[PDB]
């Protein structure tokens, strides 16, 4: 893992049953915790709602560990990691995404798959009516060897108001457990922005920055 690196990704899904895949390519800076997607809607396209809930299912590597938090992703090498996630939107939405994470030689690849049921016809998701998302932050404590998350996002929508989700993941290592040193429960804030587009969300570059922490606080 070293201070520049890329990635390939591989997605695959169903929402709404509307089938579509995507690929993508990017190379980040993992300990300074930026990275850049670019991404390409390979079937399915142009898709019926907002890429923006796609989003978060395009990368744990990147994210800067500063004051020697233990990097329960960086250490899972080369073995790699897994995640999954079930989004819920707060208008009835539910999207779950798996995915794989390996090291081939060198290079992040990465293996999503998608499916997302329930969003409402007529909901800001459908109606393609978004716009980015508000910075993150997103809670990680250990469990069952590994790590779980919880979020809350805010997701602009047309018009001023916002459409809020709540995200559930769980991350395992496919490391041995004793190989790691797991981490305290810690805080990820993060930033993830909408670079440029093109061809009806057809295409799409991504930048995050996210930087991990312990509370500060006294």
């Amino acid at each position: 893992i070293t201070e520049n690196m890329h990635m390939k990704l591989y997605m695959e899904g169903t929402v709404n049953n509307h089938h579509f895949k995507c690929t993508s390519e990017g190379e980040g800076k993992p300990y300074e915790g930026t990275q850049t997607m670019r991404i390409k809607v390979v079937e399915g396209g142009p898709l019926p709602f907002a890429f923006d809930i796609l989003a978060t299912s395009f990368s744990k590597t990147f994210i800067n560990h500063t004051q020697g938090i233990p990097d329960f992703f960086k250490q899972s090498f080369p073995e790699g990691f897994t995640w999954e996630r079930v989004t819920t939107y707060e208008d009835g939405g539910v999207l779950t995404a798996t995915q794989d994470t390996s090291l081939q030689d060198g290079c992040l690849i990465y293996n999503v798959k998608i499916r997302g049921v329930n969003f409402p016809s007529n909901g800001p998701v459908m109606q393609k009516k978004t716009l980015g998302w508000e910075a993150s932050t997103e809670m990680l404590y250990p469990a069952d060897g590994g790590l779980e998350g919880r979020s809350d996002m805010a997701l602009k929508l047309v018009g001023g108001g916002h459409l809020i989700c709540n995200l559930k993941t769980t991350y395992r290592s496919k490391k041995p457990a004793k190989n790691l040193k797991m981490p305290g429960v810690y805080y990820v804030d993060r930033r993830l922005e909408r670079i440029k587009e093109a061809d009806k969300e057809t295409y799409v570059e991504q930048h995050e920055v996210a930087v991990a922490r312990y509370c500060d606080l006294p």
